[PDB]
């Protein structure tokens, strides 16, 4: 089987609380893909359930598991009930999907459902930007409104705010600070964020990641992975890279078998092997 395959697996192992193994004889008694078990065994552990239950409900709703997984996660952060999140998405007229992303909004920004619902109404903005502005809020340590005005005062749209707020956090800086740096740099707010990523990931600072990058000569989007890649592995970014190299395989490839790994509790040559052997 291939990398993408035993991350699936594993991720599948993992929340529905199994052995790999397990995982898979799961998959054989519900008759159902590795996908679709992972999509279910989210859904069941996002709504309080056992994955057979899951499956069970998604029948008898008669919705598909992508639905079912939606459905679950608005229901989690909402704080309700399955059946009630779809009491709420009827009491006000709301797309599944919609309803969800109005769920996390709320979640985020520290409201309740219906009182998110009035704000994206009040401030005259589509339920999406109100996500945007809810985490741009969350990541900057400031309110919705404040969020919102923000993005004004700096000249910026919310896109990039919100940007700018998750590249802040990961740095611990305020948002102000943050755009300076991009600028001292000479670099895309896009830029920013991934390095912040990277510095988090592999304990430096964002000027180390930029240096960092540059010193192994390598793209900052490759840092990233490998930062991520190290993190998971338990290892530092040049042990992380050696490693790449001594298995054969490109650094996204080793990302996805370090998440694997970690899913699953084994090391990386470990999960490589299982790939193999699978």
């Amino acid at each position: 089987i291939s990398v993408e395959e035993l991350l699936k697996l594993a991720k599948a192992a993992y929340y529905s609380g199994t052995t790999v193994e397990e995982a898979y004889k799961l998959a054989l008694k519900l008759g159902i893909s590795v996908e679709e078990l992972l999509k279910l065994a989210e859904a069941a552990y996002y709504s309080g359930t056992t994955v057979e239950e899951a499956y069970k409900l998604a029948l008898k709703l008669g919705i598909s598991v992508e639905e079912l997984l939606k459905l679950a996660k608005a229901a989690y952060y909402s704080g309700t009930t399955v059946e009630e999140a779809y009491k709420l998405a009827l009491k006000l007229g709301i797309s599944v999907e919609e309803l969800l992303k109005l769920a996390k909004a709320a979640y985020y920004s520290g409201t309740t459902v219906e009182e998110a619902y009035k704000l994206a109404l009040k401030l005259g903005i589509s339920v999406e930007e109100l996500l945007k502005l809810a985490e741009a809020a969350y990541y900057s340590g400031t309110t919705v409104e404040e969020a919102y005005k923000l993005a004004l005062k700096l000249g910026i749209s919310v896109e990039e705010l919100l940007k700018l707020a998750k590249a802040a956090y990961y740095s611990g800086t305020t948002v102000e600070e943050a755009y300076k740096l991009a600028l001292k740099l000479g670099i895309s707010v896009e830029e920013l964020l991934k390095l912040a990523k990277a510095a988090y990931y592999s304990g430096t600072t964002v000027e180390e990641a930029y240096k960092l990058a540059l010193k192994l000569g390598i793209s900052v989007e490759e840092l990233l992975k490998l930062a991520e890649a190290a993190y998971y592995s338990g290892t530092t970014v040049e042990e992380a890279y050696k490693l790449a190299l001594k298995l054969g395989i490109s650094v996204e490839e080793l990302l996805k078998l370090a998440k694997a790994a970690y899913y699953s509790g084994t090391t990386v040559e470990e999960a490589y092997k299982l790939a193999l052997k699978l």
